[PDB]
């Protein structure tokens, strides 16, 4: 037992509306699940603070760590030690494609700093989401960072990564992760 | 230049009094001077997160390093730019001494994170007040923790003896940075 996976992409790339698909999927299966996400899902208050305020890049990432931190030990670790599948909406890829690829952040850096938040779990399958930033449901140039640096993590890891067009209609991607996810049960 | 300096020591050993007068007596020596402190100095409602119950070591040090990045970026390297004596309560020996030594946290990923988040700024010195710790085993480690940390700079840790008259600890502290006056 145990199942952890991610959904990843820009805002309003549909990854709360394929998290609910997926979860009602597995209900329908009668494998336990639990849904949860980054920003919050730690640290309600880091969701909260960054809101109304704009930090430094370096002060925006140790924050979603912190809150990363508490969100690996009190609800995903716990979660997949009792044998769900655990699926978050956000998880450390987040911060490379926007803190990394988007605000400039070296990436080995980060991942050192993810090493003891994240007690090294990592998904076993994570869906990239992705889509041009006119195209999301909810500068420019800084959106495209962060689209191409999600693109460029899922080539760098081709075995955890599946891209998906977030463009196609909800329950042709739905069932797009579910045949990717079968095997994987 | 800019001449940036740190206070250091359990709570209640006396490092706020001695950051406060330090910053008076350069201040009534018209050298000016930003007085400041962690946590609160980058982000001050880190302070409402830290306070969170249960928080592990790992999120508690990141929020402190959040803050602390924050603190130099927009606070201590604009005043030290601007040749001000900058005077910090607290720094990362701080969270070296109760998360990595308090909370067991590896000292090399404290530093590591530290590297960006401090930009690689050190004091140039540090006052410890060195207070005996009367859980009391988490003081313990702490106090010989930051007893460790000037052990292994000891060029820049100057360890003063936090139990003496309060003006005897303000006039060491005095004569340790006259030399670079
Ligand atoms: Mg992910
Ligand atoms: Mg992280
Ligand atoms: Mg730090
Ligand atoms: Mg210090
Ligand atoms: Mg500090
Ligand atoms: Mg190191
Ligand atoms: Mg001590
Ligand atoms: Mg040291």
């Amino acid at each position: 037992p145990g199942l952890f996976l991610t959904l990843e992409g820009l805002d309003g790339s549909g990854k709360t509306t394929q998290a609910r698909r997926l979860a009602a999927f597995l209900e329908a299966q009668g494998r336990p699940v639990l849904l949860t996400r980054e920003p919050g899902g730690g640290l309600p208050e880091v969701r909260s603070l960054l809101l109304t305020q704009e930090l430094s890049p370096e002060a925006e990432y140790l924050l979603f760590s912190a809150d990363r931190a508490e969100h690996v030990r009190k609800v995903i670790l716990p979660g997949l030690a009792a044998g769900k599948v655990v699926i978050s909406d956000r998880y450390l890829d987040s911060s490379l494609a926007f803190q990394g690829y988007g605000r400039g952040l070296p990436l080995p850096w980060l991942r050192e700093v993810a090493r003891e938040a994240t007690r090294g779990l990592k998904p076993r399958l994570t869906f990239l989401l992705d889509l041009p930033p006119e195209a999301a449901l909810r500068g420019l140039e800084f959106f495209r960072r962060v689209r191409e640096g999600y693109l460029a993590l899922a080539r760098a890891e081709p075995g955890r990564f599946v891209v998906l067009d977030a463009t196609l209609p909800e329950e042709e991607i739905a069932r797009a992760i579910q045949a990717h996810l079968r095997p994987l049960l």
